[PDB]
Order: structure tokens, then C-alpha cells, then sequence
């Protein structure tokens, strides 16, 4: 089931914004969110996209393993980090949106709709540019259909290769300590409205893993740091993390 | 320096420091080139203790024994001096505690001649398995030198040992030690605490955006009271070195 705390509310209108975070304790198979409403409204899942895709080009054989290099075609954009050369790992970790491009357009229109429909992915709906159809198109998901997708990960559950989703849970890898491992995506939905953050993953713990799926209004790009932080205060406040 | 070892004495200050002895090896893989404060005790055989964990684990995926990552290893009742032993387990939890009954649990389990027919491919150290088969990486004949335990790891790293690739990607995960935004470590400690010369161990890799790190230092441990120092010396070489910030 799901329980809804509006006093975590706060966490967002403490910092001039507004939000949703869900979270799933796997060990209960409970749910808690501040806001039922939101926690099922679609968005489009901008670069948390990353992960379906990465699934799919590994289990194609677009990419060969984390240690391929996809050259930098030369052109300047205005992310620095993305104007080197990447790898699986590092392109995720800097969001590296032409990789992933490229990524899309060798899979083509018709074996991403077979897969995200083979993976319950949102709406399903890849109308827009079959490159960016992530970013400005008609797919959306909720954060509680996050959570479900995740969960399959998590499992080895999904449509694909048990290697595939290995590498991907491995190129998620975002902070570990004697305490916590966070596998996770962010996302910045920056074209249509409404503008938001997504920060999506899980927190491995000793004996329990807590899915986490959230979004944020993101009116301009001066808040992005709040989609890991608010984050963190919810988990920290509720014991999960210290 | 095109030496493929070289040896750099101004780390012994970390060592001298602390009031301590040992060697740290580095090895930069996209140079291929190695660092040390010891050529000697660098290439000096030892005791794997806990750091054996490694070769085990994968012996005991590839063979079965361990299904994967989420099987429980059920806590035996009998009250261990390490608090977080008496506990149920999986790999990832034994791995990082360093719960030995577990593993000595896998290594019956595995026996002899299987044990020492996968050391053998795996070229691990003098291969010498001779003592109990439950205990023989804490006090009996396996021996396995700083440097080799490099060339070992490097071979984990790249998936080119002789056991299944997902064997090889189960262990590296449960390797897993320290991440954020400027590195990754996967790593495994030990302590050789009953046969002289007594010694702490760390071995392991530093992931870089570009590059990989790997290193194995052990240093003198004659009492258990310094055992943070196999983390915090190999961490200040990394410093000087600017492997991590
Ligand atoms: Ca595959
Ligand atoms: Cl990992």
C-alpha cells in the first residue's frame, strides 16, 4: 500500500519549491510519498532516460561493454565535460545527452518501441525525434512508475540480458561508504513545461534497499543541487541514512 | 623513466610518520608502470590472510557453492569476538565485515583438490594450499607477494581469469569499498595475525574517469590497536601522487 505524509511537504517549500519523493522499503513492501497526486503524474524522464537506453544498447550489442570508447566528434557544446572522449561509465555519470543520441538512432524507432513496451516503460509513447524523443517528446513517467521499473532492475527482472543489467546497475554507481551504496540517475527537464529535476534510484543498506524516485519544479538551472539534497535530509531524518 | 619499476623512497616519510614499516605498490595501467617504496618487500611472500576472500569468492560462484550476491549464509549461533560475525550474511555483507566462518564454511565445501586446481589457473602466489583447507590463507603454506597480488588484480579487472565473466563481475561488486565524484575503490583488507611476521594488508583498484590505479601495501602490525593505518598510509601516498584529491 502507500501512505501519504504531507509533513514532508516542507522539504520543498523550505527552499521556494515543489516536489515529490516516493520512496519503497523493499524488506515491507511499503510505500511513502508527501504527495499522492504528484507521485503518479507523468513527466517526461529526460536524461533518467539513460538507464532504459543503456539497457537497450548493451543488449543489442551498440555498445560492447563499460570500457568502449565513443569518441568525441569534435563539435563544442556548452557542457564542458561532454566535449572529450566517454566511455559507458563516465557518460552517465556526466549525462552525456550525444552519446545517448547516438545510442538511439543505431537502435532505431521500431526495437526501442518493442523494448520500453517489453519493459512497461511509462506511456510507451516515442513519438518526437527518435533521438531525443526522452527530452521534448510524448513519452512520460511517473515516479511511482519509476519505482516499479528500478525494482526490475533490481531483480535481474527485465526483458534483457542478466549481463546487461549488471553493467547498468554498475555504471548507476553514484556514492558508497561503510553505510550506504546509492545507485541512482538524474534528469533536467529544460524544454516543456513544466521544467523539472528527477533524481531516481535506490540506497543498498546491510539488510533492506530503499527505492526513491523524485522530481522537482525546475525554473531555472541554479537549483539542480536540490534534487540529491532534499533527497538526502528525507532519508536522513527518517533513519534510513546517517 | 621507462623503468617498469621504480622505486620512490620519499613515501617512507608516510610510514616513518606513524611510527611504522611496510611497502605500497602502485601500478598505473594506462602507463603501465609501477611505483613502490620497496623493491624488496614488494616482491617478499606472505600470508594472504583475508585478502584471500577474493580467489575464494570467485571459486566458490564459478563452482556453485555461492548462487550469487543475495544468498544468506545463516549465522551458526556460536558468539564470535567481532560483534558483526554473529549475523547472518551474503556475500556482499561477508565481505565487507570480513567474516571468516563463512568462508571457511565455502572452502570445505570446495575442498582441496578443487581449491588448488583453481589456484593453479589463477597463478595465485607460491599455490601452495598445505594446512588446513579451512584456514591455510591465516596460518599455513600459501604465500603470495605484494606485486603478484597486482597481476592479479589486474587480471579480475579485465575479466581475464579462467572462471565466468559474471563470477568476475559478482566479485568486483562486492569489492566495492569507497565511491564519489573523484574516485571509486574496490578493495579488500586483511590481517595476518597468527604466524610471525604479523602484518595488515590492503589490496585493491582506484577507478579515475580516464585512468585505473591499482595498489597492494602491507605493513607491520604486531598489535591489532593499528590497523586504520592500511587505509590512512595508502590514502597518503594516493595524496602525494594527486590520484585522489
Ligand atoms: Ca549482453
Ligand atoms: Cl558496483
Amino acid at each position: 500500500e502507500w501512505q501519504e505524509n504531507k509533513s514532508w511537504n516542507a522539504h520543498f517549500t523550505e527552499h521556494k519549491s515543489q516536489g515529490v519523493v516516493v520512496l519503497w522499503n523493499e524488506n515491507k513492501q511499503q510505500g511513502f510519498t508527501n504527495n499522492l497526486k504528484r507521485a503518479n503524474q507523468a513527466f517526461l524522464p529526460a536524461s533518467t532516460f539513460k538507464i532504459p537506453n543503456s539497457l537497450i544498447a548493451l543488449d543489442l550489442g551498440v555498445v560492447k561493454d563499460e570500457h568502449q570508447v565513443f569518441k568525441w566528434d569534435g563539435q563544442t557544446r556548452d557542457i564542458a565535460t561532454w566535449n572529450r572522449d566517454h566511455n559507458l561509465i563516465t557518460a552517465m555519470k556526466y549525462s552525456v545527452v550525444p552519446v545517448y543520441q547516438e545510442f538511439a538512432r543505431q537502435i532505431g524507432e521500431a526495437r526501442m518501441s518493442k523494448m520500453l513496451h517489453a519493459f512497461d516503460y511509462g506511456n510507451e509513447d516515442i513519438s518526437g525525434n527518435v533521438d531525443s524523443f526522452w527530452l521534448d517528446g510524448g513519452i512520460r513517467i511517473s515516479a511511482t512508475e519509476q519505482i516499479s521499473f528500478l525494482r526490475k532492475l533490481y531483480h535481474n527482472k527485465l526483458h534483457v540480458s542478466e549481463r546487461s543489467q549488471r553493467i547498468v546497475k554498475q555504471a548507476m554507481l553514484t556514492e558508497a561508504n561503510g553505510d550506504y551504496i546509492i545507485r541512482a540517475k538524474t534528469g533536467y527537464s529544460c524544454r516543456i513545461e513544466p521544467k523539472i529535476g528527477w533524481w531516481v534510484g535506490w540506497v543498498e543498506l546491510d539488510d533492506n534497499v530503499w527505492f526513491f524516485a523524485m522530481n522537482m519544479d525546475m525554473p531555472t538551472s541554479d537549483g539542480l543541487g536540490l534534487r540529491q539534497a532534499i533527497t538526502k535530509e528525507v532519508l536522513k531524518q527518517e533513519k534510513i541514512i546517517p
